[PDB]
DNA sequence: TAGACCAGGAC
DNA sequence: CCTGGCT
């Protein structure tokens, strides 16, 4: 899931696991589990814990407890579902917190690629995943000055900049090249080489995408017409991905 | 800072 | 070979 998606599950999850006492947790494949390393003693500290809310950093998911906070990234085929106790568990069913009132909070996972961390709430934004990680792009934290401070300070392209999650947290792929077309910038621009009109134009772009989806111009349309000019949109590599862009409206 | 690395299986 | 985030 994308950043606007991961909101959406934060959202629509929360009503249903707020408030609820954690009475067992059953982990199926433990390598899911990264901190504390023991699975076991990952499962022994959430229980008797209520659930007290559910934010979102970046992509990750932070389930706030009474004492601890459960950071979670979905990667690519993570999700969350609650149900039953007493029907089958799906397919895929890797990670299951058990509640006092006979509902689940089921993980499901074909990929077994996302992870999750369990901390003392007051240290999970200073250790990983967190740690690092840049500020929300829909906050004031992420600003123009701040995009240009780091803009003007690396050699790498512009999309590397952005990708960064460093820089601005969870912006995936797609939303780098959209809103790299929206503001008319080459992704394979050198960051340095970007004018104050142009890292302002960026900032406005991306804030005006990833908040247009949490409330497609090129990402997979290679092949296919410009939806401003008609021009071929073009797919080549930058920066490791696949890289989506029309030669004529970007500069 | 550029890749390499890696979670796990898919075709 | 697909993909976000240690050498
Ligand atoms: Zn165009």
């Amino acid at each position: 899931p994308e950043l606007p998606e991961v909101e959406t599950i934060r959202r629509t999850l929360l009503p249903l696991i707020v408030g609820k006492t954690i009475e067992d947790v059953r982990i199926f494949w433990p390598n899911i589990i990264r901190h504390p390393r023991d699975s076991e003693a990952f499962a022994a500290r959430m229980i008797g814990q209520t659930v007290r809310g559910l934010e979102r950093r970046g992509k990750f998911l932070k389930f706030l407890l009474d004492r601890d906070a459960l950071i979670s990234h979905l990667r690519m085929e993570g999700r969350y579902a609650v149900a039953s106790a007493l029907e089958p568990l799906e397919p895929h069913t890797h990670v299951v917190f058990c509640f006092t009132d006979g509902s689940e909070l089921r993980y499901r996972d074909v990929a077994k690629f996302g992870t999750m961390h369990v901390y003392a709430k007051e240290e999970a934004d200073r250790r990983p995943p967190l740690a690092e990680l840049g500020p929300e792009p829909l906050s004031p934290a992420f600003s123009p000055a701040v995009l240009a401070e780091r803009a003007v300070k690396t050699k790498r392209s512009v999309k590397a900049l952005l990708l960064d999650c460093t820089v601005v947290a969870g912006f995936g792929n797609i939303y780098v090249d959209e809103s790299l077309f929206r503001a008319g910038i080459l992704p394979g621009r050198p960051a340095a080489s970007l004018s104050s009109k142009e890292i302002e134009r960026l900032h406005e772009e991306m804030v005006a995408t990833i908040g247009e989806a949490v409330m497609l111009y090129v990402y997979g349309r290679q092949g296919n017409p410009c939806k401003r000019c008609g021009t071929p949109i073009e797919k080549t590599v930058v920066a490791g991905r696949g890289t989506h862009y029309c030669p004529r409206c970007q500069r």
